[PDB]
């Protein structure tokens, strides 16, 4: 009287409406989606993972195409619409053989057999690249890769030497590793995205505020002041009492004879080093505030007086300067002094950055990201981001695949006529392979759907070209071409993905998608 | 003012082709389902011929009614293979429209089917065997016959008919060119035995006997004679009647109504007397198209002489034909030449209706094929098969080729066109596209052959590409088919399952341009009213 209920036709179609959202931003040809919370919060990304953190699905389906990109932002960093984009197209191509009455264990199996012949492949079509440090050359079109992802390519060409500078100037040549989080970025408003530069300091938030204060200080020591200058009470407990507002100084600057004090001994140390020498300066940092009588002490000699700085960034300026911090004026030696070059401060009402920049060794970098909109602040700063750890994995690992569709076109091509020779696996098994390898195909084309060309015609056009190439006995790699629309040669193009973001795509959007075909039934509970 | 476009139809179109395939799938092959249509009659018809399926129902769906003008041409020409070119038509637009959404464009799809087409032709001619015209094949021919009985009964009944329809054909069909006439075999239809008694009849049988208790039950070598006088008591135009008061006014007014009838009938006796007088284990037989008076009923059972009346006019003619005898309009002029020759000739005893056989006859050339049932829908749906049978064997003897079925035709023509534009690479790049959709379509038939039977379409499809790939290795030859009853593969020589050439000739050609023309269709077109 009852028999199974076929189930299904729930999870597939659910992820095919996400597949159609995420397939017109997919590569560099993409659009740049907009959410709108609607508490005043816009935010325009063009990246996968980003996105979904934002938007609520009551589809259980997607919940886990969302958290399926929670390890490769933290392993990968790239590529997470790619990975969407061959979980949901591989549900479409297993639909049809559901229909016919094909298990779905055999799809599943079939997914698994398919991946690891994948990963013998991979090996193969890989190229490995030397880590000597002559490929910042190199770097520059490895570079272009995810920064013409996430703009209009026209701010590309003014990122690309500030994002290949930045993990360069901190990584000496070894095998080692790259730490990112040395890199701090930094906004301000009112102002073009194309002026972004590269600092190769750190920028400091409260700049000092008076007009005879010099602009530029070429070699200037940097000192680490951890006594407070401001206000200042008698060490034990009193009070000011006066007749007269003439015998309240009298009192107010016997308390203020502590700080004048020490100010005597901190100006002694200038002249005694280098005092009337040229091409030399004197800063003081003071994380401490500063009280509005110092201000005039500190113009007359030309020195540079900051207040209110942040704890976290002063342990990367004993980093960068090499000054230790110093407690007591009493204690203050000449080695505690560090080296700076060239200091300009860009004079701006708003605010006033400090460069500590053109160091020695200063072994830190900053990434300046300004713009005047809110969303220019956010959209190139999910680039660079991107940017960083897409080249992470680049000097890290030696190996290097090239991109625009080079593995996903190659590797369909391989794993069709490699089933046929081996026959090893089962004669059932064919549906799952041939249903995989139809899945690798849908990058390419959509990488051209979003430039307008026909996806037809630049598929016969590689197809026929890589058969060419079979007979010529020889290697060439081909790719797809979005500017042309015809095909290209990857390395000379200079498209080229890391190795271990191609690595977790396919292997990762293999498990999550077979495991939304073992799904039997949806069961609601727990309310 | 915008130059969006819009589907609207093709998808309408495919969805309206995949409802009326499902109807047509089942329907199709020995292990298919029956199914029953009744329209507004009352009266139970079970066939499994698709052109009767949509005859027999008033489809609203435009999608339908082009379907059915290509099962109205196929019939008129092959005459078989209406439910398979259906199942061609409507699998093939499933395969095209997951193309659509990619954007193939469809002429190119068109297109691509005429290349495939022209192609097919290639590996048609490579692929057919030719038969010869030698009478020894009648042993090949009972394989082929059962090919059409086992699609449309319940493989019970094909046992029975294999003798009927083989030696059905045979019989009229003398060998030589000439030509075979399918309109020269009699049907005759009764609801009385049932349909496993049924039996062949060589010669012609007749509606309306002769009634006498006298009548003998059995005549061998019996003289066949027209006779188109009437032997029956005639009236005047009006109404009028012989009253006798007495005796003697008995004979004077009846032997005005005798005079016609005693001058023919005094004069047939004599033949008996002259010809075939001493001559035993002989008969003599009278037509008699007209009525037969009581008075002649005891002179016939005396000579035992077989009387009939009440003859069909269309069934005369073909009794010059079978006896040899020709119609004699009058006695008088009567030769010893008009008597024709029969066989034995045996009455049926039956209640409501009695039967004559001039059967056992030297050159017949006619037969008659006698259906028996119990119910009404077993003589529709026996009527069916036994029609389908006569045409399917037509084509066996104008055409010398034949082409084995049970699926050896469409996987091997679906394996060799994927390899060989890949090997020739002389059609185009984009066309290729369209070209495999062609080739993945022809696969659903050995599919849908075991879909019906519950076994698993993909095990069944893997272990025919196993053997066949053992078959490319060698050169020899050897086809390989799909055996419904054991499930795995089958040599279809052996089997005896061989499908006509004329039918499966125009089954690719037909399907190609039913199913092209569904896809030029852009836009629903609504206007006249």
């Amino acid at each position: 009287s009852l028999r199974r209920d076929a189930a299904l036709k729930v999870n597939v179609t659910s992820a095919e409406g996400l597949q159609s959202v995420l397939e017109t931003n997919l590569g560099p040809k993409g659009t740049l989606k907009m959410l709108v919370d609607g508490a005043g919060n816009i935010k325009l990304t063009k990246d996968g993972k980003v996105l979904l953190t934002e938007m609520q699905i009551q589809s259980p389906t997607a919940v886990l195409i969302a958290r399926a990109a929670a390890a490769q932002d933290e392993i990968t960093g790239d590529g997470t619409t790619t990975v969407v984009c061959l979980v949901g197209e591989l549900l479409r191509q297993a639909h049809r053989f559901i229909q016919e009455g094909v298990h779905p264990r055999i799809i599943t199996d079939g997914f698994e057999i398919a991946r690891k012949e994948s990963m013998k492949f991979l090996d193969e079509f890989k190229i490995s690249k030397t880590n000597l440090s002559n490929d910042r050359e190199f770097l520059l079109q490895v570079a272009r890769s995810s920064l013409l992802t996430k703009v209009d390519a026209d701010l590309t060409e003014v990122l690309t030497p500030i994002v290949t500078d930045a993990v360069l100037s901190v990584y000496d040549a070894q095998a080692d590793n790259l730490d990112l989080h040395m890199v701090e970025i930094m906004q301000m408003q009112h102002l073009s995205p194309k002026d972004t530069t590269f600092i190769k300091g750190l920028v400091l938030d409260h700049g000092g505020r008076h007009p005879d204060m010099p602009t530029r200080v070429k070699n200037a020591y940097v000192l680490i002041l951890n006594v407070s200058l401001e206000y200042e009470k008698t060490e034990v407990n009193s009070g000011f009492f006066y007749s007269s507002a003439d015998q309240r100084d009298k009192l107010a600057a016997s308390e203020r004879k502590f700080v004048d004090a020490k100010l005597k001994k901190i100006i002694d140390l200038k002249n005694e080093v280098c005092g009337m020498d040229p091409d030399k300066g004197f800063v003081i940092i003071n994380q401490k505030g500063i009280d509005p009588m110092s201000l005039d002490v500190f113009a007359k000699h030309n020195i540079l007086a900051l207040r209110r700085a942040k704890r976290r960034n002063m342990e990367r300026l004993q980093l960068v300067t090499g000054g230790e911090a110093q407690n007591s004026v009493e204690d203050l030696s000449p080695q505690i002094l560090g080296f700076s070059g060239l200091v300009y401060q860009e004079t701006i009402g708003e605010e006033k950055f400090t460069y500590v920049t053109e160091n020695t060794d200063p072994k830190s970098c900053t990434i300046l990201i300004k713009g005047s909109t809110h969303y220019a602040l956010a959209q190139t700063k999910d680039a660079v981001r991107d940017g960083l750890r897409a080249v992470a994995n680049v000097l890290k690992d030696k190996n290097i695949i090239p991109g625009a569709g080079a593995f996903y076109i190659a590797l369909s091509r391989y794993l069709r006529s490699a089933n046929m020779n081996k026959l090893g696996a089962k004669g059932k098994t064919k549906t799952g392979i041939e249903a995989f390898a139809e899945a690798l195909l849908v990058i390419p084309k959509t990488l051209v759907k979003n430039s307008g060309f026909d996806p037809l015609d630049v598929l016969a056009m590689v197809e026929d070209e890589l058969d060419d190439a079979q007979d010529s006995d020889e290697t060439r790699y081909v790719g797809v071409d979005l500017n042309i629309g015809d095909s290209c040669d990857p390395t000379i193009e200079g498209i080229w993905d890391s190795y271990r973001v191609l690595r977790n795509a396919i292997t990762g959007a293999t498990g999550i998608a077979s495991n939304l075909l073992l799904c039997d039934e949806l069961l609601r509970a727990g309310r």
